[PDB]
């Protein structure tokens, strides 16, 4: 509360560490469905169904331009990518499996890096 | 943003300074309408009309028990006292004038102490 602070966790390296993690995401062989925005003009249903589209290039732009106020907002956007993927794609599809693989991949790097 | 911090204003004395200011509020001769909660069982209209009743003793209790997360939440409750007073009392009444005097009194101590 007022004049009562929790010990401040060191966050000075978060920007660099999230960038590193995103780089490993981008270079994963199953990253291809998530590198660019889904094309809203060509994919039926997607614009109406997926209220908040997200992808790695958009996350990269936001990270590079100071649009994540903290660790958690970055993680929320990464998870949003995979939540969207689950909403729109069957689990037993190439893209569906990609999403599951990438989410697993992310959450490990996230745990290892910050926990 | 992430790993980009504004210079941190020193807030370690805020709890003590707000306590000092509240003490001067409490000891002001026109503080008497605001020292204790308005009696909701005896004052017609007050419970229905005034959605968030506030008074100095309640503010004192909240301050002493770590219920203000920061400077501003404390100031919001003090102002709430006088906003309520304006809502319920005519300007040309003893209590009405008291409220105006106390608000002026507070805002000066607030400006002088933290600005
Ligand atoms: C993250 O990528 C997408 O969700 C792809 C959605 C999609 C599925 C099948 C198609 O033929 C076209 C687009
Ligand atoms: C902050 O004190 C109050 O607003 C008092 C409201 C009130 C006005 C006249 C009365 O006869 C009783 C209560």
């Amino acid at each position: 509360s007022m004049s009562v602070k929790k010990p401040k966790r060191d966050d000075s390296k978060d920007l660099a560490l999230c960038s590193m993690i995103l780089t490993e995401m981008e270079t994963h062989e199953d990253a291809w469905p998530f590198l660019l925005p889904v094309n809203l003009k060509l994919v039926p249903g997607y614009k109406k169904v997926i209220k908040k589209p997200m992808d790695f290039s958009t996350i990269r732009e936001k990270l590079s331009s100071g649009q994540y106020p903290n660790l958690e907002t970055f993680a929320l956007d990464v998870r949003l990518v995979f939540d969207n993927c689950e909403t729109f794609n069957e689990d037993d599809s190439d893209i569906g499996r990609a999403g599951h693989n990438m989410r697993k991949y992310f959450e490990k790097k996230w745990t290892d890096t910050f926990k």
